[PDB]
């Protein structure tokens, strides 16, 4: 077999794929990561996700995004997409923008991105590209490794990636627990922030060199 | 008396203001410029503005945004805010993104920006900052010179700037022709693209040095 187990998370095996470019693959469900969307979090459950999923916004521990000097979530400004909403962070970021800016983070609503579990990146660096495939519908999309999830879970990506895969994109009730999504990651492919046009083109180039979606469909029968 | 006429458009006198930092001021209505908003234009009147307001989207003269090699408007991709909508352009732009990207242009929905009439920039360069004041309500906001309008009209700005001034922000039916908006432009203040946090902070410093909003309110009685 061209596939060799390199890792396993929550019952999902991750396989190294023989050949160039270097890649690994796994079949999992698809939870919705709204992190980075500028409407994900707001006071009093005003966002698309529950405020409490970012922590305590009243001077306790807030982990959902950047905080001020007193530990309160940053509120978006009049020049930000959703004034008064909190700034939701992703692990991948655009260095052009300050820590307190929604523009620093990857907008889950518009950018197809995958989540990898913490300590299970398997050599991938934030910004690396991937091909993502819904085996139930045939839908597929290129994506970046854009966020880090719990080390104990696997199979998660952005609101826009869900839309592209025809998976329910609602942050509260969406996603699927059915293991219908095949993710092919290209570790070492980018490793930095770049424009979506640039990384999408690169994902296309790597996928063609790797053997295309047709090869992924063939390999997916082993998963 | 601190004001000296430097220009006139559509019956609106534009005045330089004595002292540093250099500035000019005018009192005008506020038309809505949806250019740069990624939902402004789409085929078949799908955008927030009428498609015809961008020109001819059937291979003819299209001024609404970039076109392909055949002359038809560029459509947004799966990694753009509104896939399938046209790319709407502003005169001011972010050089980090390609001509065909909505991210290159100033998103009217989120960025407070003013329009100056073509051939009537009066020394201002795109990216320069301004203080904008609704004399009827007292609302005010800093903004950038973001787009170029018809040479025969004056008083126009972005959807977000309308929101900040509590003026109807609808691209089709909004804005006002009542001369209630006082715009104080700082020519030579920035003259390039930079993050909103940077230019907004600089506008705040220039306004402090210039004498604050209270000075603009007093000067507005001469307009």
């Amino acid at each position: 077999s061209e596939l060799s187990e390199i890792d396993s998370v929550a019952g999902v095996t991750i396989y190294s794929v023989d050949g160039e470019p270097k890649s690994f693959v796994y079949k999992a469900g698809f939870a919705i990561d709204a992190d980075g969307a500028p409407n994900a979090y707001a006071p009093n459950n005003g966002g698309t996700d529950f405020t409490a999923n970012g922590g305590d916004d009243q001077g306790g521990d807030w982990w959902g995004g950047p905080v001020d000097a007193e530990g309160y979530p940053i509120k978006q400004k009049i020049f930000d997409p959703f004034p008064g909403y909190y700034v939701s962070a992703t692990a991948h970021f655009n260095p052009a923008y300050s820590e307190d800016s929604p523009y620093r983070y990857i907008d889950s609503n518009s950018i197809p991105f995958i989540v990898l579990p913490g300590n299970h990146s398997n050599g991938a660096k934030l910004g690396d590209v991937a091909l993502v495939y819904n085996e139930k519908t045939g839908d597929n999309c290129y994506a970046i490794y854009g966020d880090v999830g719990p080390s104990s879970k696997i199979g998660e990506g952005s609101v826009r990636l869900a839309q592209a895969l025809k998976i329910d994109d609602n942050p509260k009730a969406g996603g699927t627990e059915s293991r219908i999504v095949v993710t092919l990651v290209f570790p070492g492919s980018v490793g930095k922030w770049e424009t979506p046009k640039r990384w999408f083109s690169h994902a296309n180039q790597l996928t063609k060199a790797w053997g295309g979606l047709s090869r992924l469909k063939t390999l997916s029968d082993q998963l």
